[PDB]
């Protein structure tokens, strides 16, 4: 079993069972990581066998992750507790207040991190933090609220719920997608607002997340002209200036979905601009080709930033958990939200 | 003021006002019309103006659209009744029943229409017919509704209330955006049967019931075909055209080189492409352009010019029924 440094390429594979070809492309020392999705979901039996042969391929083990949200934003659907969307949280605050809202949002974040760690699963790509500003239609109901305080409150809550399923949180999409129109799916769409105007509101969350000890933020593919011409995700004054020093955000800057001008360009300016690991979806030409020849930037901080990431329950503690009743009690509270 | 066939292409405009330079762009006879969007929005009075001097350019008047299907899609917002997203009528239909659900979706599209229209807008780009299946993002609450039954009765519903606003429909995104997962190409495995049974039926209906254009998925369904829907025969013109009996516009998808774009498009069987955000793109593409052989394209592009005269709207505007219309439907909004 090789002992390879995680590399900063998060890659994806095609179905249910690595091939061989796959099997050599996930030993590449430039891929750090892979990204399921539902074309990767048959049942928990064959997840489980899926997620193992991966990990079989190398040390420190492969990092895994899924984009499970909750409602309309869930991978994974037969054999696990449907989530609600995120929205459904912020509606149990506005009605039943605060204290009820974030004791939903930590069940939520239990069983959805409880049962993905299960299959051997790293990390969710969640919570999203973009605030509800009525614009977004992609965003939608994705977001827990429109008012700032609201979002903070209910998303440290998740977040305080995903690590009790042994999970870390990635809030999204840096440094806030809520402003936008956004129902064009493959536009880049432009935020005209002041960087005070984003301090007072759609930053906050980010800032309180980051403090909290979130291991990881998706850039928005949003251009904010008064504080950039560039996106979000390639723009060292978003992701040095702002995120990393006057933040202070120490985890992982993924990119966007790089997937011409060609993939190693993509890449180098993804980098460059202050990403810590850049994700290439449905695409494994893209990762062959950037794979090859490819020089690991230097980056003394990406092993850790790689293995705070890491899942903190074994695969036998959480079969375990599963069969405990609070658990089950916890799964049919969450069910019952998204029905 | 020169008289031009309208051409295949919807492009678009950059701010409140036309520059030379756009004038010039909007008058090639590749051009037929204009989608608008919030950046091209001040105030009503301003949008009248925009509106009268790209009519002003031509004849037949460059078709005007927007898309305005409520909740968080809706370009404009001061001085326009705030629309409820579409899933507020599927919800009402839920709690309250079909009557219910029917007769507020035929007020949402009246006051939806009427409003617009006012403004010189000849069409909004408005039903979306996809189902909610509970996958898809992008869709996400501009669906009506997750049963196929209760979209085509309310997008019916919504459609004769767009028709009294002086305004037709176009239903999107066909042959039916719901069941993928959209947060790239996305791909619907199901087959054509399942879609018979379930997200092509809104569409069927409607056309029957007068629809004037389509908006396609850009989405691959492989067992039907390996082609995206919008560069998809079979999907247009074998399936829309032949089996459906669809004679109004197909319109493209957002083809943001450009040329061999727009020719598979209308290859495929795309009546009008659309050019959205990046002008440069349209004047690529209409330089040399040779527009295509389309004996329809006339007609279907005269059957989505708005029916109501400017007097008439006014005048409707000031009965206490449709300000009634307005309030309630202002009250689903909030
Ligand atoms: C949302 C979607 O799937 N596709 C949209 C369509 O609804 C819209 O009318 C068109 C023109 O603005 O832009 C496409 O991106
Ligand atoms: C939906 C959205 O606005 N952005 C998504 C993000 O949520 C997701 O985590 C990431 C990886 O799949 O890809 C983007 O396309």
């Amino acid at each position: 079993v090789p002992h390879i440094p995680r590399g900063p390429v998060m890659a994806d594979i095609a179905a249910f069972r690595l091939t061989e070809e796959e099997k050599q492309r996930l030993l590449d020392p430039a891929i750090g990581g892979i990204i399921l999705f539902r074309r990767n979901f048959q049942n928990i039996e064959q997840l489980k066998t899926l997620t193992a042969e991966i990990k079989a391929l190398r040390t420190p083990e492969l990092i895994i992750a899924v984009d499970h949200e909750g409602g309309r934003v869930q991978r994974f659907i037969e054999g696990f507790t449907r989530l609600p969307a995120m929205n459904v949280l912020g509606q149990i605050w506005d009605k039943d207040g605060a204290s009820a809202a974030e004791t939903a949002a930590g069940q939520v974040g239990r069983v959805l991190a409880t049962e993905l760690s299960a299959c051997g699963i790293d990390l969710s790509f969640t919570p999203v933090l973009d605030l509800d500003w009525g614009n977004c239609a992609v965003i939608g109901n994705r977001s827990f609220h429109r008012n700032p305080e609201a979002v903070a409150r209910l998303a440290l809550a998740l977040q305080k719920g995903l690590a009790k399923g042994g999970m870390k949180s990635c809030g999204k999409h840096f440094p806030g997608h809520g402003f936008v129109e956004g129902d064009s799916h493959l536009v880049l769409p432009e935020d005209g607002r002041s960087l005070d105007e984003l301090e007072a509101a759609d930053l906050a969350p980010f800032r309180i997340m980051s403090r909290e000890g979130m291991a990881a933020v998706m850039p928005a593919h949003v251009v904010y002209p008064q504080v950039d011409t560039k996106p979000a995700g390639f723009s060292e004054i978003w992701l040095k200036q702002i995120l990393r020093r006057d933040i202070g955000f120490k985890g992982v800057i993924f990119s966007d979905d790089l997937t011409a001008g060609g993939i190693k360009e993509r890449a180098r300016i993804s980098f460059e601009a202050g990403c810590d690991i850049v994700l290439v979806c449905n695409r494994p030409d893209l990762v062959d080709e950037l794979r090859d020849g490819f020089t690991i930037p230097d980056n003394q901080d990406l092993a850790g930033r790689w293995q705070y990431m890491e899942n903190s329950l074994g695969h036998e503690a959480v079969q375990a958990v599963m069969q405990t009743m609070g658990f089950q009690a916890a799964q049919a509270f969450v069910a019952g939200l998204a029905s």
